[PDB]
């Protein structure tokens, strides 16, 4: 499974690259919106993707990807106010989870999605 990484903190993104490498996926990172855009394709399983950051913001980026792209998206954010949280997801997110977060509930909810990415899988090559 291939993840794309988004978010402008490279500390942030160093660690969870070897965090997820870790558990088995194949990590790719960008640093803004219009870099994430650049590498989104139909290899991409799942994106992590932050709110704030320059160029273009996580809500635009979902926004755009959403008008090509069903890739599954986890919002990955310091924004974490139930707004912001019911935001994200009637956008086009499929989970929302807040920064700091609990990086076992990070894995479980990746894993979580790419489950049902594997059901939708199974069920169209049937
Ligand atoms: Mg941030």
């Amino acid at each position: 499974n291939k993840i794309l990484l988004v978010d402008d903190d490279r500390e942030l993104t160093s660690l969870l690259k070897e965090l997820l490498e870790m558990e088995g996926f194949n990590v790719i990172v960008a640093h803004d919106g219009e870099q994430a855009l650049d590498l989104l394709d139909d290899s991409i399983d799942l994106l992590l993707l932050d709110v704030m950051m320059p160029k273009k913001n996580g809500i635009d980026t979902l926004k755009a990807l959403r008008q090509t792209h069903q890739t599954p998206v986890i919002m990955l954010t310091a924004r974490g106010s139930e707004l912001d949280r019911v935001l994200g997801l009637e956008l086009g997110a499929d989970d929302y989870l807040p920064k700091p977060f609990n990086d076992r509930e990070l894995v479980a909810r990746i894993r979580a999605i790419l489950r049902r990415s594997h059901w939708s899988e199974q069920k169209l090559a049937a």
